[PDB]
């Protein structure tokens, strides 16, 4: 890709994207998990990202993290989630292919997967440093806690206790399966949350359309239970592009649902990068970069993108020169009166490749 | 004290208990005062304490400290303090046992023992790294500006301002005593600061009780001048405990006031801890680490503890496992569908000894 | 400058001023510019400080930066600035001497000197780190990014993107310069934004008024805009102080516009400093230290100084000692009761010269 400056790509930057789909699972009894943070991703700082599966059954025990939210999107097939607050509400709900769930710091959860195929989905948490191996566990915890103090806690006798983990279970597929959602219900009188936790995301009206370019967005404004993150789904069909802009108030993570995106980052100072990323790859958008993203294959592309931030904010490069008047673009750009006039004066979003 | 994983106890973990109560006093002219922060006590991030004395008469000078906010449980005796805001208001009140006061960072304040008691109180802020020898003390601030300048500010004269502290004075038992509270009226016409800044903690009605054990909570919403920080008393009866629970929002600060507190910590990654504290001692729980007190022993327990947030937010394990359905419980614990009916279905805050 | 303690000024502490005015300019094609944060004045954390002067026609290019807030004092001269929101809308507006502007983080901006002769301002960003060699420019960004991609987001052909420029513009000359107000109209639709962006700091009546002393002061009460940032002016006499005081809520960035100023400063455990700073020089105080200011010159003093909250917040020596009843004072510094009346009873903000 040649650039009016010849900048070597990449010279004195951090990698933006992540062979993701190279990095082996850690298998579990019914699921199956992998994660990029900034331990192995060293520029994703604001955010972490974890594929995870689960099979018809098996479930990711109750656990809870404080120091991190949780964002998801489910790839393919069906969850149940529970999800119970410091106020002793709870909500237990389906979300299926297209659907997200959001998770509040520290509040307890869990997460089913209902037949009859296996449920893929990721969860991308606010804190670059978030691994799936430092959560809470209820199992954990009720194992690393004197048995006298078990026993008086939940009213059981020692034989009782005894027969509870003996450490963190993690993922379980011991049973039994959940039945049907109505049937659900709790085991004690607990109030409904009633700010929903869980959403639509793919069966959205695209914000944005523009000849089968198609643009999702999941923010505060649309759900508001994720207050402080945002999301969107991005389809592009073979030779179109995001335009430039920049985000002034989020990082943005993104992931490669299926195609090849490219995807061109400008840091400040002369430097940039350009690069591809395959299925299942990961790419990271630091605050206030300059960034743009092209399908180049012969195939359409899906990605689905993360803010850490409830207020989706975005400039184009065109709506910003459309704003401004000739004389400060010549200025600018040094460029000629003629040339001047032929700078963006609209914002479509996406850009077509050239009409036959 | 036994486990299901037989794990060790505090291995892999720093202290969560001080023994605070062994820490040597500072003396002054009329008070005495020690500290428990970062600089001591390594997991006590998110907040510091200090415990101080005041003598009748004795004063702990006009200072401020703009990077901690100041929470206060006065244990014993009569205190007043003063208060003064950025818009020039001022709150002049007493404080006595069981009572709080909230200055706000970097708001000007004084702490005076009245009579006829040894007045003893805690500080907690919130900032783990604060220190009493780190305070702006106006003592200390006009000893070190230059004395034409102080001249000017106050129109004195060299021999007037000559009387002034050569140093920070920090506590003072110089005089005068202060008079009936009536008469404790600025020297200057000064508005007064209307949302309260103190507030009596040991006198609400407990907001839950269970067979003599009580909590007593003051949020931002019993004390909203606090809006920063939220204080509790709890009363534990031999045997008795605090349910399993953690906090989503704050970091926990614990003194104990009377008794024996037994604690448990459990960090995650198989680590957890276990142990005593005296009268006197500390404690600290991270935000968000699981926990639960115990009164093992033959006499009562009491103690206050504070959270670095003025929204108070509890999940306890009870609440939780009765929230869920039985077959999540079941496939969780892998226990069986009978000993999954028998899982928590209420929470009544403490348990009682069986 | 004796003291009651004899501190030996200075001791155990970083400076608090810095000799701005001999800093070298760096030269641009009709324009200059030095700047003062962290890597040079190691004290100033919570905001660096910007010299910039552009001569007619010369525009500072369009950029912007995310990390940052940008307040502007105008000390001589006259501007125009453009201004583009996450929300594709702009202002467009003259800001002549002693008038402000405030760039949010993120927000595209760009300002031209407009006549009749050199354009003088100040920039102060809540970032001490920031640095005019680390912004985002427009230019930098097009010169690198793919060309094939620019051509596609632009509509333009491979001839066309060759005319712009090769590497970051920083500030031109180029031309044309801008014309009348009216006529600076944006090449395309773009709504205006409503919220007042500049604001006329030095044309406001002053604050406080004593024996010729004068505070004008901008928190977001008169300049909503800079919901995050105040300014003032002050104008001190031969002989005349600002009171003692503290900042409960900021730290104080100051700049010297004329004149010759005396700083003290005070920072807790028998530490403190005092000295004196030429035009153009920069002071810092940390939030929380005690300062006071005063003129021990034979002329008239001049200062902007700029703080990094939107509400300003001041507790003078003199409010402080009046509120308290005898007994504390006295008690407190351990003097007559006599003494003890005669500390302050109100508060003038100045202090004019009590030297017979
Ligand atoms: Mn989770
Ligand atoms: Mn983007
Ligand atoms: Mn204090
Ligand atoms: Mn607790
Ligand atoms: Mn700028
Ligand atoms: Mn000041």
């Amino acid at each position: 890709w040649r650039s009016l400056s010849n900048v070597v790509w990449g010279k004195d930057l951090p990698a933006f994207t992540y062979a993701f789909s190279k990095t082996p699972l850690v298998l579990y009894d019914g699921g199956t998990t992998k994660q990029v943070g900034t331990y192995n991703f060293p520029v994703s700082k604001g955010m972490a990202g974890v594929y995870m599966s689960l099979e018809p059954g098996a479930i990711r025990e109750l656990h809870w993290h404080a120091n991190a939210a949780e964002w998801a999107y489910v790839m393919e097939g069906r969850t149940r989630i529970t999800l119970t607050s410091p106020e002793g509400k709870v909500e237990i709900a389906d979300v299926d292919k297209g659907g997200l769930w959001y998770f509040p710091r520290g509040w307890g959860h869990s997460i089913e997967g209902i037949g009859p195929d296996t449920a893929k989905f990721l969860l991308v948490f606010n804190d670059g440093t978030f691994s799936e191996g430092a959560t809470f566990s209820v199992t954990d915890w009720l194992s690393h806690t004197p048995i006298a103090w078990v026993e008086e806690n939940l009213g059981w006798t020692a034989a009782q206790v005894a027969q509870l983990p003996k450490k963190q279970v993690y993922i379980s597929s011991y049973g039994p399966a959940s039945g049907p959602l109505a049937s659900a219900t709790p085991q004690g009188q607990t109030a409904k949350i009633e700010v929903p936790h869980t959403h639509n995301l793919l069966g959205q009206q695209p914000l944005v359309s523009l000849g089968g370019n198609e643009l999702r967005l999941a923010s505060a404004k649309e759900f508001p239970g994720s207050f402080n993150m945002t999301g969107a789904l991005i389809h592009l069909e073979p030779g179109a592009m995001r335009q430039l802009h920049w985000h002034p108030n989020a990082d943005e993570w993104q992931y490669v649902l299926d195609g090849e995106m490219d995807l061109t980052v400008f840091a400040s100072e002369g430097k940039a990068s350009v690069s591809r990323l395959q299925q299942g790859d990961v790419g990271y958008v630091p605050k206030g970069y300059g960034h743009a993203i092209r399908n180049s294959s012969q195939k359409p592309l899906d990605i689905v993108v993360v803010f850490n931030d409830g207020d989706y904010q975005s400039i184009d490069l065109s709506t910003w020169l459309a704003s401004n008047p000739s004389s400060v673009l010549g200025n600018t750009f040094q460029i000629s009166p003629e040339l001047t006039k032929k700078l963006p004066v609209q914002d479509t979003i996406f850009s077509l490749p050239t009409q036959p």
